[PDB]
């Protein structure tokens, strides 16, 4: 599923990410356009032979199965398809995780090459939250 901006706004919120771990809700959204563009099924594959899957391109290596990624984690407890579906609720526990295993959302280098430090609230301006 693709996701307009506002719509996954409404989502992640209802989820708890806004301010969670001190990130407020625009944070998550502007993560979301620049890993994925709001697209549950994109996917993508990685020299080191991982893959990121999902709205927030969640990597194989250490946080999900998909059986193909020799040596890897599942620290998630979760095949990685579960991040492919139209409902982000396995992506969003994931994420939670993921951030709270210490690095922040530095996990992410889109988010800090082009969210961190920017005006964030300009991903929730519009939507009726």
């Amino acid at each position: 599923k693709v996701f307009g901006r506002c719509e996954l706004a409404a989502a992640m919120k209802r989820h708890g990410l806004d301010n969670y771990r001190g990130y407020s809700l625009g944070n998550w959204v502007c993560a979301a356009k620049f890993e994925s563009n709001f697209n549950t099924q994109a996917t993508n594959r990685n020299t080191d032979g991982s893959t990121d899957y999902g709205i927030l391109q969640i990597n194989s290596r250490w946080w999900c199965n998909d059986g193909r990624t020799p040596g890897s984690r599942n620290l998630c407890n979760i095949p990685c398809s579960a991040l492919l579906s139209s409902d982000i609720t396995a992506s969003v526990n994931c994420a939670k995780k993921i951030v709270s295993d210490g690095n922040g959302m530095n996990a992410w280098v889109a988010w800090r090459n082009r969210c961190k430090g920017t005006d964030v609230q300009a991903w929730i301006r519009g939507c009726r939250l």
